């Protein structure tokens, strides 16, 4: 089960934001044959847990998968309420960072700063999503012509409409639902027909906007699944299988990894 501090054996650790004294690290999963000289995609994934816990942990199994696939992937640490003295919208500066930083290291890393894909479960959904399409909340510090915007986003049964205490702006402001518009980049969703912590239909309803607005978003329903389905444990790791399957399909489509 998940632990907080994490432990990511194998993962090479990088500081990316120093804030309040806390040390933000990214934990990268390299593939075989890696050098700095490549342009691979890369995967970022933010753990779940209601912008209050969570465990970069949570998405150890996904990385390796996708490192061993030939992306650099990496599971980010952010800060959450119960840690640090922050609100939702400082979450969201924290996974905008987190993007910002792979792009601007891009050439060390390995990467073309055009194939980053944002990640995540639940709040780390909602995170990723408000990095390829959620306006401003950046780390006011950071060099703002960097784009924190990543190039395509992978969704587990994510948060997508906030329409409040915690949340430190006007519920809209970190609400992607109210950032529809077109020229989006594209993006696979996973969520369960069963969620009682995400109702399936704000899903649908996102995504019936974003295809209106000419976006590639495809929802796939996993029927009578309940929140939480897709990760590895999880029933007899099905779910989680199919999920991997379907993103690397998704990922080969549109163009960041080539065909198995």
């Amino acid at each position: 089960r998940l632990r907080y501090p994490p432990e990511m054996p194998g993962a090479e650790v990088k500081v990316y934001k120093k804030v309040d004294n806390v040390d933000l690290k990214l934990y990268i999963y390299k593939p075989a044959d890696w050098k700095p000289a490549d342009r691979r995609s890369a995967i970022v994934f933010f753990f779940g847990g209601g912008w209050q816990s969570g465990s970069p942990a949570q998405f150890r199994p996904q990385c390796e998968y996708f490192a061993g696939r030939g992306m650099v992937a990496m599971a980010a640490d952010y800060r959450v309420g119960s840690r640090h003295n922050v609100k939702v919208a400082d979450c969201v500066a924290d996974a905008k960072s987190a993007i910002r930083w792979v792009r601007q290291h891009a050439a060390e890393l390995g990467v073309d700063p055009q194939k980053i894909v944002a990640s995540g479960g639940s709040a780390g959904g909602h995170l990723a999503a408000c990095t390829v399409m959620v306006p401003d909340l950046e780390a006011p510090e950071e060099d703002h012509t960097i784009s924190s915007q990543a190039n395509a986003a992978i969704l587990f049964n994510p948060v997508l409409i906030l329409s409040r205490e915690r949340l430190g702006t006007e519920p809209k402001a970190v609400s992607p639902y109210h950032h529809i518009r077109a020229g989006l980049p594209p993006m696979i969703i996973f969520h369960g027909t069963a969620d009682n912590t995400v109702p399936f239909e704000t899903i649908r309803l996102f995504a019936e906007a974003m295809k209106k607005a000419g976006n590639r978003c495809e929802l796939v329903p996993f029927e009578g699944a309940a929140h939480g389905f897709f990760n590895f444990g999880r029933g007899d790791n099905l779910a989680y299988q199919k999920t991997l399957e379907l993103a690397d399909e998704f990922l080969v489509e549109i163009g960041f990894l080539a065909p198995k």
